[PDB]
């Protein structure tokens, strides 16, 4: 019944911004609802 | 019964910018309303 | 009914910013309503 | 000689929102960036 | 060499919101640069 | 060389709100960088 589970996520950046009035600059940026998230069951 | 489960995603990224009245630069994002996520079932 | 559960992520990031009337900047970001998040389940 | 200026401009409005999300909702706006405005010159 | 100057402006306005996440509602605005206004002259 | 200069605003309003997360609602404002403003100039 075995299982196994494994990610890995590595995430380099480097914003810059010089504004003269406005600018949002939003980075790597996510939204979930209802989330219901799980990882290796065996029910 | 015997699963596995991998999943890597690097993200190397660099941005930059001078506005001068509007400017929003986003980057990469999702959203996912009902999100039901899962990995390495065995029901 | 041996599971594993493992994840990584390292997040290198340097922003910089100079700003002239109005500038938000928010880097990497997430909101989950509802969230049920769980891991390694024998239920 | 005799000159005369007048301008007149009433500006009703009613604005509403209900966000679930992002919403900007700008009402009448303007930007000018080397005006030089006058009235009534004789010169 | 009379002149004259006159300029009325009324402004009414009702706003509202009820935000679920984000939200900016800017209402009635202006940006003048290098303004340099004036209002009868007689040079 | 008579001159004259009037100017009358009158500005109602009434805002309100009932923000869960986020919320700005600045009302009606300006900015003026290097502003040089002037009234019934004779010279």
């Amino acid at each position: 019944f075995v299982h196994d589970c494994v990610n890995i996520t590595i995430k380099q950046h480097t914003v810059t911004t010089t504004t003269k009035g406005k600018n949002f600059t939003e980075t790597d940026v996510k939204m979930m609802e209802r989330v219901v998230e799980q990882m290796c069951i065996t029910q």
